[PDB]
């Protein structure tokens, strides 16, 4: 009876164990994670480097002032010049700190030509500023831009169906755009999954089994505007086969859809995915059509685009039986 | 008679309606509905953003500068030290707000070591200020860079004609390179759109059928400097096989053509599109050539290029009668 | 006797003539152009932008000082608040444009909260500052960024050799990596270039036919570390199969190799291309050997690519003859 | 006994030597090194860029102040203006030049409308500033955002294994997913490494020689989640035809195994590697199953990943005496 391993959100339903070295393997990669993880994380993960050289950096002019003297005479005079003019304590240090890394220099709290360690540290701080903005900007740019969210604007069919065209027995689900803007350079994969055992007795806990859509003959790919019905022609090839109308109410495996392509502005590859379970797959039903013309161009209800109708005229038996029975009759 | 379902520029001639979700699947892929916008429009978005946030804070610290006294003492005295020096009001505090989100830091109007809130509210705003601007770069530089701009550097032969090349009779069609810029790893598809019913009597809106162009032996795959005819031979397994120039002035159907590469310079996949009605289909013609040899280089003139000349040497009839007569003669 | 239509180094000998539409199909793809362009060009463009932009906005500033009667009172009094503090004239002007979009903001010249046109212009310039910045960013990032450069870390042979290997008379060329970098998906591709007239008697100035590498079995893709010797098998299916030794200080052709592949750190397809005229492949010869054992790890001398040694062995006379005669042999 | 090709962890090993050029073909692809180095020397070469404009631009101020006579009246009076104020020596001069490209603009140091030089200077060192800080984005961007650091969350089996699957010995290794991201659009390649010398006496130090998975039938294709067992069937056309078990411990060879996919957030290409050695694959072996279903879910234990048992019911020879020995019995 159960259960599915990719859901029909395309989420896929499995987790990952006993990985060991998960976190050294990780840090190598760790970029690949940061842009993976809720905004407001990623957000206070950079204002907490930014606080971070702030704090550190507002303590070495505060020690600057401090030793320096500059604590008790913050302006100066004729007979004494400050590292950093007006830092009169912490907070004041502070804010020269910040003030200098975001490069505002309102002004008031300023460096002087006395200190070469403040220049330096001044020097250090600036370079280190833009080092920071860097990564937010690239982190940020990367994030926001990523391509798995379009496969939010691509769809299925929340059923498959099974039923004959052209004189054969097919395999049939849907596929649409749900924007104006192309998929690029898209194709289609479908597989059966299932568990099986091997004729020497080898259990495989799920197989996976490529179900095809026409990739010998360059058939998967697909020019997609309208919603495209994506057929898989049962065959002597094919592991639904000797599967029948009866063998969909009985039998537990489940079939997964890929669509991958390019969004069309930024070229970047997604993949979008959903599933049919046995139970999920209409058996002598057939797609309501989407599209019409309305004189001068065609449009494309998208109401009717999960709607089947039935089909009586459907055989209820497998492909196997339906091959072997006509060479009865063409046999006798 | 009617109609186009893709315009010669290559836009397809669709609507969708009724789609439900939209608004809720839109929101999750924002990002790629952002960049397809008029600039103006993207621009106006975030100077509002900007605007927004400047006002914000603008009346935080006006509020900050209200309760603790400010506006009746901008500058303070020995007695007095303000939140933040110079806010008289709400434009001096607006005015204190920008320079600080944008980095001016004038310095006139002032924070000072007084309020934490005040100091606070800068660090957030400095942050928050920084966000705002990746945010920016990342759209502008995304927006800036799309590689459908580069199919417009790209060329279809205004009309498609069929002919005879080395004993086949083929469709040809032709693409040209507007730029001294390779496209990388370019490719070509053709297929030929027109509803019909299947035997079973089921109606398909539009089925679209490939046109074959030699994907299977890897032909599909072009190297293009010069301006190249792109060739489908009418055979057996073609969907024009049975088509003869008679049926060309009457027969209803299209053919689109696309030809998908990548932008040398940014190596993003573009796609160019554009389409053949079977009236925009020159039976007995050939192309006139655009290239010829000035000694120490070779010159494309692209004026010849949509020009076809008449070969009346060519057969009037389908491949089908071409072949079956063949074998009528050859059987006799 | 000439000419060669792709140069050694890759570098395409064509110019494109009467174009026609040239100028407004390059302003939508304006982009592409821009990043083509030398430095010096491009950085000279932007700072065009910046100068003018400080220009514009400083005759505003100087504008509005002059009628508000700033020039004569820039410092302004108890009774009197200058828009602008401190803009006594046009460079005056001129310096506060630039210091508030640099976002330097010395401060020395500053807004005031007295002129909201001022005040707004001072917004609007601002908002204008991080667009310019955004797009030099992009075009400097992109341009940095472009893959064709790989393409110079990549190798051919200087010439190509023709040899028996395994039984069979295979047209040869090498290619190598100059970087530790690899080529990530790479694979290669070649054509035999020249000039022909159908049976029908259509001339095709210089009509593009594929050389087989392999594509079908998929051995076109290849690993590339060590240089890689690339085969062609000449065959009944080979453009060169009635070609022998003679025919190569005779005939004027041309082969074009390719090289595409994905740059490993930005995953950015390159493709790299070079030429064999018959007159640059050596028949009878065979590379010589770059690769050699040190124990525990492999060297290339890379000295060693380019050089051939003869191979007195191979016979002189095309595949077609080869093969023919020996069904002379096996026949009698 | 030795050696290897490719490390198991990837890493290849082979070194460039006589390269010639290398130096002149470097600086054209310069872009390409300079994202590969480390960190601290990227970093460290960029501040020296820094560095070096504010000393160039600092001198070039200083020298104006010097000559103007500004360095013995920096704050200038009633008959005298400065070019730039407050610049007394060096260390001021030094301190302004940053103050100018950074933005931070305190302002105490701050240019004058009397110098045309000055204040082109500053606008020449503005522009310059934000060429550098392009570049730093850039490279920062680029290299935080590489790949390759993916193929560090693939995995490999350490061991491959031989064995009977469906009545076809097979050699199999495993590849899993470390991360719950997707590998976009992977597939797989295998080779085999090892010395040979043609019928015609050619030697060829290192042969690379497809392991078909699948290739022509589209089964190259994965789509991994849990752990996939890759399978090649030793059949005629099998490189390991004719191996043994034994010749397994005897034989030198090496075995190269590949997965090329995207990652899923970039959709850039990432390419992972390792090795069997013929001593480290296991006959007679099968892998130890890391998939289990919990009622609701799936879950991996990768701690069996590695894990292979004994399977004695294993035929000890070769596919090709298998083969050959079926020919036998079914021939008598
Ligand atoms: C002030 C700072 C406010 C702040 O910290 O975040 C607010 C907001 C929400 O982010 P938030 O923390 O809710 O993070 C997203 C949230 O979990 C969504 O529901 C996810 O969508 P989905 O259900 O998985 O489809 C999304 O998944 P993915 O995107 O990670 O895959 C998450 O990133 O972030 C912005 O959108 C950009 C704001 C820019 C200003
Ligand atoms: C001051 C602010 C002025 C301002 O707001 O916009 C002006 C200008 C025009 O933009 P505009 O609003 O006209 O937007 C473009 C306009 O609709 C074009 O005609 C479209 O080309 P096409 O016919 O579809 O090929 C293009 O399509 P797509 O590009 O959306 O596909 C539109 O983006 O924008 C810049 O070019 C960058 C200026 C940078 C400064
Ligand atoms: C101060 C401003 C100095 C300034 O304006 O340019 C100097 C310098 C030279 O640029 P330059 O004007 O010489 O432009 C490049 C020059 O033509 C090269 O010879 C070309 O290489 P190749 O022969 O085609 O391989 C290259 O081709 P492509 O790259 O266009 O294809 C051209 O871009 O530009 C920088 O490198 C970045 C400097 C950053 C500071
Ligand atoms: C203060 C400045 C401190 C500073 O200069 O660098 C520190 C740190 C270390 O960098 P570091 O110099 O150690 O450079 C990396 C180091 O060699 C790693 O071990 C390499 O990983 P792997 O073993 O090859 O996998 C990596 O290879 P690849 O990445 O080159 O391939 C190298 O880049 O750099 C940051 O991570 C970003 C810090 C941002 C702040
Ligand atoms: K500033
Ligand atoms: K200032
Ligand atoms: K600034
Ligand atoms: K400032």
């Amino acid at each position: 009876c159960r259960n599915r391993f990719v859901k029909k959100n395309g989420q896929c339903n499995v987790e990952f164990t006993n990985m060991d070295d998960k976190p050294q393997r990780y840090i190598a990669d760790m970029f690949t994670t940061c842009v993976d993880i809720r905004w407001r994380y990623m957000l206070l993960l950079f204002s907490l480097a930014f606080l971070v050289s702030w704090l550190l950096f507002g303590l070495i002019f505060w020690l600057i002032a401090l030793i320096h003297g500059d604590l008790e005479n913050p302006g100066g005079d004729d007979t004494f010049k400050p590292c950093v003019l007006q830092v009169n304590g912490f907070v004041a240090a502070f804010l020269f700190s910040i003030e200098t890394q975001t490069t505002i220099g309102y002004g008031f709290r300023c460096v002087t030509e006395e200190c070469p360690l403040a220049v330096f540290m001044v020097v250090v701080q600036s370079i280190v500023g833009c080092i920071i903005d860097s990564f937010m900007i690239g982190a940020i740019m990367a994030k926001m831009a990523r391509p798995k969210k379009r496969a939010q604007t691509l769809l299925f069919s929340h059923n498959a169906v099974v039923a004959m065209r052209d004189g054969k027995l097919c395999l049939m689900w849907r596929v649409g755009n749900l924007r104006k803007s192309h998929i690029v350079e898209a194709h289609v994969r479908a597989q059966l999954i299932k568990p099986r055992i091997t004729e020497e007795g080898e259990y495989i806990p799920l197989d996976q089994i490529d179900i095809d859509v026409g990739f010998d003959k360059g058939l998967d790919r697909i020019f997609l505007v309208s919603p495209i019905t994506i057929l898989h022609e049962i065959n002597e090839d094919s592991p639904l086969f000797g599967i029948s109308r009866q063998d969909l109410e009985t039998d537990d495996f489940e079939i997964v859809v890929i669509l991958e392509g390019m969004v069309e502005a930024t070229a970047m590859t997604t993949q979008a995915r959903s599933s049919y379970l046995a139970s999920e797959i209409l058996w002598g039903h057939r797609f309501e059509p989407v599209l019409f013309e309305e004189k001068n161009q065609y449009k494309v209800d998208y109401s009717h685009f999960h709607k089947t109708y039935e089909v009586p005229s459907t055989p209820r038996c497998s492909a196997k039986d339906l091959v072997e029975n006509k060479f009865l009759l063409s046999n006798s």
